[PDB]
């Protein structure tokens, strides 16, 4: 990568050759697009998979559900060409991109809700692999292929990680986790356009030694890096965080029109709650036992949430908005 | 770091925001210049250390030596204005940058050849740290300051690391260690302008878990990353390599006129040997027990060196140039 | 601003930090995009304005009309799903951006809507309810400018990117007639000045005297240029500004040309304009003391289509003031026709 | 100025053509070089001035003093080659760049010389004495400032390059107290303004109000800032400008800070300065009504070497105004010491 | 052209002022875009030409075909609103851009209209009435090339921008068979030469001799390369230019190769080409004295898919000349096959 | 080359790959440095040249004189170790770079390197144009060029250091010491020229634009002074300037009026003749000149010692006997 870039402070301009890790969540251009292996090959894979007894697939990335929705009509036309008694529908997914326990062997509900006629316990998932990139400036494709065997680790050809001076980052096409040092290394921001379930490979992780699986702010089950940069002092793993929203924004600030204070006689740690009631009233009193300020805050689409270690003070959690993931 | 950069393939020009890790071991111009604090503090500290029982300092990087040789005259002038009987001699660096055992506290031969009159056990080392960065495009300055404590770890504000697709790198002002994926994550090349002895911080290290201190080609003693990218198949730690040459260019290949054949029977592991004898005869046949081709190849001021596994089968060790470092 | 540039003469390349004032009229890229607050806030504000008696909205910038046009459908959908009797109609801007006399107050106790962003699956509400909130359009009598809202938005931050960048707007806390200062700029260096804006680009230079030389106007505003963004704004007479103060002209002495006065009755009814000093194709102007006084601006092509060749001014300076538009070529108030019977020529529609 | 730049937030990359005002105090490269008229013309002008009664020259900028300390040997050689008694002496700048009251006129009857460029390793003509021409130097009585030449050079054109660039000078056609406008700049955009020249950098910003925030001065001048290069020049009161009008301070309302008045007795004798708002290391300032009136600026350390810890202000606004000089840290004219006593401290060496 | 560039070896960086000849064939994204004069003028010219016998237009470059195809709608709008019946159809280009014998003359009068730009006031214009003005298209017989316009436009000036720039075209005053010099380039430095164009990129180099090394054509013109833009244009024989003069080949000694002559019967019917010296995949070429005479170029693969492997040349110098078209890999006129015979293989459509 | 550049009008910023011809007279950096082969080969070559008659050498470019000055000291402390009685004497360049009729050969009572015109070692026994480039250094803040011996005699300048480019309506013929600019204003003709030195070799025709149909009596810069053999080297109304102020060295050819002087077009004037200066020997300015069939603005030569006119512009209100003329071979 040969080019120039101004520093974060904006007082120097440096040119040379190296590795340039670019934010792909804020693309500055058109979003990437996946390309299938072959039109007929995917049809044969679907045929022999449904012969093997699978009722569809689950998308691992939000850039693959788009491809499936694009090519479902052509695939169904190819199916009807051979007189096959099978139908494929490309649904939509909002929230966590749930994990399927099956795969797609090389040579039928796609995505959608938690249908009881096709449980996730036998639906294919995480069977693609990048093999080429291409060219272009305002638009670039991605050519995908099949995976040879079982793997629950996210594809590493779309990921990145870098550190320089006092600022690290763990980036892929749907995640952007930022870290910085102010007397200690801790996470400061995290922009999530999707919620995955595959594992972050340890070959693309900084500071991967001596990490407890309970200290990671982003849980290991939600493609959180196995790093000590994925850590905030005074908090624990947000297993029951508002991960059902889909798009999230992890920030350490204050939700508008609300105050948080530190009290020793506070409630314990449990499911996360929203700063608004079931009807639309605003709660303005919260407290934590041992948290550090500013408090953890998930800026969702429907409102503004807090972490698992923060509890309301002028409201009762019996009648509030509470996270729906393993409550 | 906002800017634009052309990709490795050269068919794509991508612009955006992120982190740009640039090669300083190979930059168009001298990009950085260490700048001291003041001629007063750096004279009172030197004097107080002199009555404290030290006889000099060892430089940690090859820019600190230039910094000392650029202000030794001002230090002498200030000290002589202070009315004392102390003289600082700003020497040079010969090969490896050995470490001292003392330090300078914030409120006299410097560098030079190893002299028993002023041993390393009575000498300071690694007492400076980065305070801020400067402005500019070609002649940026870096500001130094004293360390409150003591540490064997290198300064983390001068180091970097990045990974994208299948390409890793660990970089600082004098190191450029590249890695790549070809059926395995293993080292590809290295370019060492200097040879340090501090420890690479684990906050700037990719893939830091499950690492044994016997597989890293660059030893932990000589500031080699504690990473699994610092690895090559069939080799081990190069503790008796040509680290006395200073500048080095590690690469995998074959020097002209030579040939390596792998045979368990080959001589066991031993110190590295140059490809030319003292007279200048070109040895044209080597062997290794369990290495892997292409073989390890150190290139410096002496032309060609091989690793600790590539032994000569058509030559004896009676007249061979061997590594200066002893075990 | 950190970057590099090549000087006006083209023989130097300087890199550093400072302020870079870029021509946004000739953008080199795609235009900026105004992004409003939220479907719930705007719908509540419009509903409360209609309750108060506000009849409509007059746009302040040509970039705001596009935002209103793109959000009108979502506003109508929200106003219908809320169970209200109101429909929003967005027109088009033709000519001068007229000035309203009212404003929208910030909304309290906002309405209810699903998302926070703009753009989702919706339905087309029927054009009905017998109560319309007109946005822009022609000058009518059922909805006069005395009951229309004007200049009630302001920037709260900028976006990111190089080709397409978004600008996020909010509500003004008070009421003012001054243009928003977060979209304006001005610079001077050596012997060249500029007063920039999103739709204004006034150029000035020194040739034995500081005076205006060029002006590109892709819109005709009616707010006031803030004096914090004005160069050389002391001892300024309102009768000498080439661009009138009532059309967002800078209150500066760089907005001046020798021999000319304020162009109050110029061809401002066109919208887009290109002010420059030269000769229209096929015409000539001569200095004559017997020429009559100044009046409304006139076009060099009559209604039928013939060309007027001979012109003369009284005490103007050459080259003459010239306006370029889609209609044709115009002259300033001081240049008068000498050859074609001025009771036979097209004149400016601006009030005399 | 065609080029590319990134915004202050670093989130945008905007390319285009306009005016780029770059910092030259922190110039990222080598400084500009001033190139005079010619060895024959300067000698003629100096001889005519000496005949008229001008005893010396007082510089206006540091870049001109560097120019004068580079051509003295060639000027002396040219003077000696004509066969007349005069010796040119070049001094140094120590403090404020004072001002003279005479000037050098464009000389007719040019002297005799063959070369045009400067510098060919000439000989050192021995000082003839009995007649001297002093340039800069300490303030003496033999050649007082009332009989010195000042502000008689101006730019004619810039040079070329990226690192080393030359500026070509020429004699003025008259006498003026205003600084040369071809070395000055000013810009504003969004909520950031700046007034810049070759030795000044006055940055201003908006935070609930427009006021000065920083000022880097590597020289102290005495000419007047031209009002053609000044933003917001109306309604300016000379008693409210932070940087005084007598020290080339802009006649602008951006050159203003709330709670402070003009700093006429500030530490200008130092030369290089750094105006900032904050507390000097180890000191505290409290706003209490029982405080002394204004007075000369004082240093935080006594001449013995003791640091005064407590200071008090009457009606100013925090953070306090603070000057950064070569020797130490200074306060403004409103911050009075209550810990120590004024009479036992170092005050401003400038006259009241 | 002030800017910085990295040398050929990539180990350096140089900045300065001069002329930068940039490749417009492999340039990421399209960088230039033709702009016509006006809808009213073009329709008037079309009428005044159809009144004289002209029944179509042949394009000169492939950037003009795009302009014709994107502006052929407002022309029909003007013709339909004028009342006079005439329809314009814009086809595509096949192979070589053939040459016409007519030209559009500038209009004397004009047709009434209300716009000076393109992209407004169109419905469908649903009228043809068998009075067709055919722009480009296939080689028909109703309107032959002997009665069809060609090479009547020239560049007025260039536009502004970084990624896409507009080129403003205007009508020529007189007929000419030479290509427009204002869109061409040529540069030589050290041992590298190039003859650049909007669709041509011809490279030359020295390695013991000055001869062509690599050409890259995305179109095949028929005008003449001007000699003012040609390097080393003396002592040139028309029988030795590798690219023929009739195909806009430079009249230069850099357009030369040892052992080869003019390729008049080469594969010039493929449009895009890549002239190189080497072997098509899976073929061997040798030199034998008993080979037959010269002939048309032949593709390596028969229509059935038979890859001929044995080829020979009588006086050529290896590596052999080859063409890389869309269909397959070709050879030059001097390379005849030892296997098969020129009776059951595809020849070159170009013939006399 | 690969990079970005802003066009002449300043309205565009085009990036890509191609050939960038850069002005080397106005370098933006420090000038190139010639580097010889080795301190031993040159000594053998000069010794063998002095053996058979060659009494000296003449420089071809201004950059070769610098190299000879830098290397002569090492070349003279190598001539006494072998006992050979020969001491090389360096020198400076003033005026044109005169030609030589000999040439050193690759190696297997004084030597004069440049200087004034001395009958002790005439140009007919002086080597000239025997060095050529082998590779470059082309970058920032420093540049080096490595030279090597030339095989055969040649009167053509070394083509490695030359360039030429044309785009749109502007052409240029560049060099390490030449910068000739052409432009199209209703016709193609020369516009400017910045000769930091005057050479006497021939401009190669491989680096020349529009080389067909060229007359040797119309080239404004003569072909004997390394003028391009092109039709861009032409100005209407003027012929070849065989007798001009070439003895100055540095020149700047431009078209205009020298300060305080006026030139008109009348037919009652003297015919073509040597170029004259605008000031007399005493230093009195002349204000009236006239040309027979020239075109305006008039041809003007700018030197370090004054301002000159072309051969077709003669004075009228003064007598040429009191004027300083060009000191070249008429």
């Amino acid at each position: 990568d040969t080019g120039c870039a101004v520093s974060w402070s904006g007082k120097e301009l440096k040119c040379g050759s190296g590795i340039f890790v670019i934010d792909n969540v804020h693309t500055w251009t058109e979003q990437y697009k996946f390309q299938p292996e072959s039109p007929a090959r995917l049809a044969s894979a679907i045929l022999n998979a449904h012969e093997d007894g699978v009722c569809g697939i689950r998308s691992t990335t939000r850039l693959e559900n788009i491809m499936w929705k694009q090519i479902t009509n052509e695939l169904n036309y190819v199916l009807w060409e051979g007189g096959h008694d099978l139908t494929v529908v490309a649904g939509d997914v909002k929230g966590v991109l749930s994990k399927g326990k099956r795969a797609l062997a090389p040579p039928f509900l796609i995505d959608g809700p938690d249908t009881s006629e096709c449980p996730n316990e036998r639906r294919a998932w995480n069977f693609l692999e990048v093999e080429d990139y291409g060219f272009g400036m305002f638009t670039t494709n991605i050519w995908m292929k099949f995976r040879e065997g079982s793997s629950e680790v996210c594809d590493h050809r779309l990921m990145s990680a870098a550190i320089k001076d006092q600022k690290a980052v763990h980036a892929d096409m749907g995640y952007w986790i930022e870290s910085s040092k102010n007397q200690t290394w801790q996470i400061e921001k995290a922009s999530l356009i999707e919620v995955k379930t595959c594992l972050w490979p340890k070959t693309h992780t900084l500071w991967s030694n001596g990490v407890l699986e309970s200290q990671m702010l982003i849980p290991k089950a939600y493609a959180g890096p196995f790093s000590q940069h994925n850590y905030r002092q005074g908090y624990a793993t947000q297993t029951v965080g508002p991960w059902h929203l889909g798009k999230l924004e992890i920030d350490f600030g204050e939700c508008p029109g609300t105050t948080v204070t530190i009290q020793e006689d506070c409630d314990h740690r449990g499911p996360s709650l929203r700063t608004t009631t079931a009807s639309g009233k605003l709660v303005t009193q919260w407290c934590c036992r041992s948290c550090t300020m500013p408090p953890l805050r998930f800026l969702g689409e429907d409102g503004c949430w807090y972490g698992m270690e923060i509890r309301p003070l002028s409201e009762k959690e019996e009648n509030m908005v509470k996270s729906q993931v393993s409550a």
